[PDB]
């Protein structure tokens, strides 16, 4: 079987990235949920216009992730998570979302 | 502090992705280098009309990443890696290599 990778890719306002990224320092559950392995969060380097992090996570299987997104603790982590364009996400520095899906076909750790 | 993440975008033709992932498998000295941590390579899930498939490579540092790309123990690596731009690149589905440097401002590992 092959484990999958999902990225979130978060353009953000220029000087943003670091105020962003630490708000994932605070753990909301995702060491709970089934099938997850390891998340990195990522700042583009040498970026000239907007900011741009990317959550990348890697689980066990797609079926992991999928789930994932149905859960109680995905739902709690991202209820203060907004979009600039949202209702209420004038202050949010996040301006869109984008997701892309992968198969892992090979890895190794030192 | 940061770790750093380097990736390799490749472009190749339709259908080459498994055929390419799978020369990763044996290793070729990487165990051996200073500063790297981890790797991935990935298929990406799209409807494309090229496959693409990426070289995540996770180091603690971005200095270790340089050292490594001068290293004797890269270059035998890389001694039958061809683009099909080359010369001798004919046999090679990989149209093009992109190099794209990150940050990494978060990382958890279960
Ligand atoms: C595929 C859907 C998504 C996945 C798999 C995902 C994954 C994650 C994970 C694993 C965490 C850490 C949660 C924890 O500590 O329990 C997190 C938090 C976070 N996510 Fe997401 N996320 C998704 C959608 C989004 C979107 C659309 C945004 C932006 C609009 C976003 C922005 C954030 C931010 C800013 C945090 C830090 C915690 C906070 O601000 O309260 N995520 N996400
Ligand atoms: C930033 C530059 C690069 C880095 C950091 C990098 C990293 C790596 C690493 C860590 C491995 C595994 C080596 C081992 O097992 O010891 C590898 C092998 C491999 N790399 Fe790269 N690489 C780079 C450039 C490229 C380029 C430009 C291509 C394609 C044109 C490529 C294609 C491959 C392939 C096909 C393998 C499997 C081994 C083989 O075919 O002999 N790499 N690379």
């Amino acid at each position: 079987a092959h484990m999958f990778m999902a990225e979130n890719r978060l353009q953000l306002q220029k000087g943003s990235a670091e105020e962003t990224i630490e708000r994932f320092y605070n753990r909301q559950g995702i060491e709970t949920i089934e099938g997850f392995q390891q998340m990195f969060v990522t700042k583009t380097l040498n970026t000239e216009d907007t900011d741009e992090v990317k959550i990348l996570t890697i689980w066990e299987s797609e079926d992991s992730f999928n789930n994932y997104l149905n859960s109680d603790v995905f739902k709690e982590a991202h209820k203060n998570v907004r979009l600039k364009s949202d209702d209420d996400g004038q202050q949010s520095p996040i301006l869109s979302n984008k997701v892309f899906k992968y198969d892992i076909g090979y890895h190794y750790q030192k």
